[PDB]
């Protein structure tokens, strides 16, 4: 259910083949939908999720460097699968940008992202 | 830099390896540190940082699934490497459990970690 | 603007009004909604934003102990009020629990809520 | 409680406090600077009947980054936990949102940590 292609509110598509051994792999790739904006993603999953209608926990990174530019920052998506009709994965993320140790106590935003399976 | 055995506040050992293309690969290790407490971390960093002080981003996942336990939950670390003698990872983390949907909204928590390379 | 009654996407209200000095006062029902799920908060809102169409930053807190109950825990809110013609009120927030050293590494929830005037 | 008192972070931050029978928390934040131009309202709650178990006493408290002299336009919110004795501590996690445009609402909100200290 997880393996596939997930679009977020704003413009985001996250391409993800989830591996047997509980490994994600894929693409994740800015509203500018341009080979500049395609970054490398990888992350964990619950290979053996409960079956009780309960989620499957999950989280990725993407590093925001690709061979076009670097953004110095790192998000980290921390959530759920849901399965079904209304299939979501559901996060929150971390931004942690590289400052310099005084601006260090403003170096990670905090929000949350609902991806679906359909724009 | 990156590349090493890592400690957290509480007992916890990070084992990683920074590779050239940004990746993040090693183990995570809990507090016991038997075998049963191994577990599989992936991640990434940007692999070309500022040269002006700051820190290095990065973020990893460990889904706290093995072969012989299985919690049904995935914690993310959001981060900075920072250089020199005295190196630490200063980070902040989100650990999701899989819930029901009612009982979605208390599913993550928060806190924060800082790793050193002593123990 | 900010004043008035207030509704999550789970069934709670926020009851609130919005002082001339940046004071929030009020009351927060969770959703059973008797009078044991009403508590006390209090915060704080910025009373001269921006005119460049920015938010309005505000948050507030709720310990959650009444005569009825007492959670040992307690929520704070983070978040901007939006006007215009489908007000809202975006927050992120985290809820804290009283625990020992050994446990208060997980003593720490985080979520975000969306507060409307029209209750779903 | 404990509580009442004046408190210090790393940072150079300093905060005054007085927390009321009731559960509430009032008082004065002051940045690093120390002026008059550097000092900010608070508002917040604790619980005020904790555990006796030896748990931390859950609190939370909310500062609009404005005086008579500047404004941010935005807030910071902790939740955090009190913890008696010799080393008195406040450990908390905390939320600044900023007002911005809903462009850059994604990007409103920093997360980071805080401890409090009675000693500077």
């Amino acid at each position: 259910g997880i393996t596939g292609t997930w679009y977020n509110q704003l413009g985001s598509t996250f391409i993800v083949t989830a591996g047997a051994d509980g490994a994600l792999t894929g693409t994740y790739v800015t509203a500018r939908g341009n080979a500049e904006s395609r970054y490398v993603l990888t992350g964990r999953y619950d290979s053996a999720p409960a079956t009780d209608g309960s989620g499957t926990a999950l989280g990725w990174t993407v590093a925001w460097k690709n061979n076009y530019r670097n953004a110095h920052s790192a998000t980290t998506w921390s959530g759920q699968y849901v399965g079904g009709a209304e299939a979501r994965i559901n996060t929150q993320w971390l931004l942690t940008s590289g400052t310099t140790e005084a601006n260090a106590w403003k170096s990670t935003l905090v929000g949350h992202d609902t991806f679906t399976k359909v724009k």
